[PDB]
């Protein structure tokens, strides 16, 4: 587990005069998936890059490493950035590593302590204001101009170039870049990042192909499904409940240079791989993450994905970030006499 | 890469016939702490294993893929304990994995959050009509008398497995650190650990043995009072044992490697908290903190000799205590919407 920044320091945006805030996250896990049948059935072969479990729970900390480094680097005195969740918690645990300030402008009233707990137990400044969810994202962007503010949003070409990582991480893993990979795509930055990661590796040479990207939205927020905005997106999987990706164009190039897709589940087919991955492999891991081996089944049960091939899945969070969607009421059996067959009957085992 | 059990196969009880049953846990990252300032002022360096970066977010799981292998491997239905939170969720993602049956036995007491996660991963909740010791004991007969594996914390496969975190801080530092600092709650961990320095030291791979510290809440704190406690009380929920399983374990491994067991308040470990998170970035759960406030307590008393390095186990991670994260933080009153005093908030 060495600093993300250092493995690959010859491949990313960094000098000897970078200062490395790492809390060594990156080289996460790829578990090789038991199925699903679908896939067995046709010799294709699932593995899952589990970024849930990187320092903060999220992928975005492969990112925030690089971000924050090169905000401090060009003597920044905090970073801001418009997210209240899993952006905003990275943020203020690298920006704490740093020594330096987390920012999160948002509006009045509209999250929920709990929501920003995290970050704030980092020490992010959580600043609400008494105007629209516009003005916040306005007065973020001049709090960069007018003071030593970094802003660490999906688009800083730094957060980009940390998250290609995880592509090399893979390729080296693997040997080679997998058949496809599959992801969740709200913002798109994350498959932009991908992309990147696996050209970059392509192009050095460690990876001889170059794998299909499948990227998946919610359907009820599903703006690079549909070809348009989505003014009023909705969906479980709140970490891709975006309906006008920053990333917009870099998810396109992505999906046509790749020769992938992107394309939608339904939040019932997010909640059903959601319980096959926790269920049949052990893997917890919140909605959004789950979106991704929802798409797989998806493709699988068309019939889309070649058999003997090599599928990666990245499952963006951990999840813990979301025990509200696992917390729904479990309605257990009624409790029975302190004795030994009542439990045994109880537990199934008679 | 290879699992934990392969990485160290020839050092633990596993054979061909062992079916691993592994999340890829272990390899956990080993954090060069910052500070603290008085640390520092003395050239004392501290080291935190976050063990909450298992996956299931806490060490447990080190020990869950060896205790679920071998109950495969000897034909085991199911797991079972009679506990909720981190060993519930443990046993319950790994006997996922394996395709069997986790089994959590609890009293008749009505918190979803306390087995949410074990209950993700398809775990089969018995609540029966009768105190904790009705459930420990009642747990303890299903596992003599039906095919299941007891995989509590003095499971001596849990054990084993617990013992590679040592392992992995020697393979990493290159050698033992002179002290290993670490929470305290039913003792399995803390002697896991030195289990493991022993094993290592048999190898020749540590050049020394560290001095174990262990740490207990104030309010739960029977290996530091001598005795159990009745209605052991703390926040640190993880750690709020009256009555450690492994009372000898940890004894041992305190006074054989010339360490410690000592207690901690609960404001101590709040502030230990606050401090690994607002300080160097670290969010691990209450209970793991305890194990930075007891270094901070040797600190301020001048017991850690200088030039020295210290390891930490943080053993799980924030996001297993919303609860108190959510105590702990406070939302600022808003404040108009103009640069100005957004500037002012946001301490610039």
């Amino acid at each position: 587990r060495p600093p993300l920044i250092e493995r690959y320091r010859n491949l990313l945006p960094v000098s000897e005069k970078t200062p490395v805030i790492s809390l060594l996250e990156g080289s996460t896990p790829l578990i090789p998936l038991k199925g699903p049948e679908e896939a067995r059935k046709k010799g294709i072969r699932l593995y899952a890059k589990y970024e849930g479990l990187n320092p903060t729970g999220s992928f975005k900390d492969r990112g925030m490493t690089l971000a924050v480094s090169k905000a401090v680097e060009g003597g920044a005195q905090a970073v801001a950035c418009a997210s209240t969740g899993n952006t905003a918690a990275s943020a203020a645990a690298y920006a704490a590593r740093a020594g330096i300030l987390a920012i999160v402008v948002l509006p009045a009233g509209y999250v929920a302590l709990g929501k920003v707990a995290q970050s704030l137990v980092h020490g992010a400044r959580i600043v609400q204001v008494e105007g629209n969810f516009d003005d916040a994202l306005r007065l973020t962007q001049k709090l960069t101009e007018a003071f030593p503010v970094a802003l660490v949003n999906s688009v800083n070409p730094h957060r980009l170039e940390g998250q290609k990582t995880l592509a090399f991480e893979v390729v080296d893993e693997l040997g080679d870049a997998p058949h496809y990979h599959a992801l969740p795509v709200g913002n798109a930055g994350n498959i932009t990042a991908h992309w990147m990661g696996y050209k970059a590796y392509h192009a050095l040479g460690k990876a001889k192909r170059l794998p299909r990207m499948l990227g998946f939205q919610a359907a009820g927020a599903a703006p690079l499904v549909l070809g348009r905005p989505v003014e009023r997106p909705e969906t479980l999987a709140t970490a891709i409940r975006i309906g006008n990706p920053a990333s917009w164009q870099g998810a396109v190039r992505a999906k046509e240079e790749s020769g992938g897709v992107i394309e939608a589940v339904t939040d019932e087919e997010i909640l059903f791989a959601y319980r096959y991955l926790a269920r049949e492999e052990g893997i917890f891991c919140e909605p959004a993450s789950a979106a991704a081996m929802a798409g797989v089944f998806k493709l699988l049960r068309e019939g889309r994905l070649e058999p003997e091939s090599t599928v990666v899945l990245t499952l963006t969070g951990h999840g813990l970030k979301d025990p509200a969607t696992a917390e729904r009421v479990a309605e257990l059996p009624p409790p029975v006499p302190a004795r030994l067959e009542a439990v045994a009957a109880a537990a199934g085992l008679l």
